[PDB]
């Protein structure tokens, strides 16, 4: 259930939603070994993200929250607090891929996962 964080990524990227999913070892669902490069860190603290709120009893992958973006920055917004806490790891990746477009490398999009190698690191 991720339209929300695919526009946010493009709101804040220039790039569609597509160019960050199967992007190096973490972007897209899952994903192991040592991360390619800094958009991929990204990746790995946002799974690490999820995780911690899937811990507090969120369901970050499903949830459906609501959000903005002035010049001031990302406003978050929702009715529980596990929708506030989701749109809290997005907003944090998306400003991650932003941040990061400097080195953004098109041969990492798609990336094959056998040539993922070496130690997983932690959360
Ligand atoms: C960038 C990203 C993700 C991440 O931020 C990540 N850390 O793995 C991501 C994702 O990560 C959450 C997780 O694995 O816990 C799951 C599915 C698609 C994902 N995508 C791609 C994606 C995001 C938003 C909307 C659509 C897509 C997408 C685009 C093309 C094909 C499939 C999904
Ligand atoms: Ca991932
Ligand atoms: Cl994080
Ligand atoms: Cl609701």
């Amino acid at each position: 259930n991720l339209v929300q964080f695919g526009v946010m990524i493009e709101k804040m990227t220039g790039k569609s939603a597509l160019q960050y999913n199967d992007y190096g070892c973490y972007c897209g669902i899952g994903g192991s070994h040592w991360p390619v490069d800094q958009t991929d860190w990204c990746c790995h603290a946002h799974d690490c993200c999820y995780g911690r709120l899937e811990k507090l009893g969120c369901e970050p992958k499903l949830e459906k929250y609501l959000f903005s973006v002035s010049e001031r920055g990302i406003f978050c917004a929702g009715r529980t607090t596990c929708q506030r806490l989701t749109c809290e790891c997005d907003k944090r990746a998306a400003l991650c891929f932003r941040r990061n477009l400097g080195t953004y490398n098109r041969k990492y999009a798609h990336y094959p996962n056998k040539l993922c190698t070496g130690p997983t690191p932690p959360c």
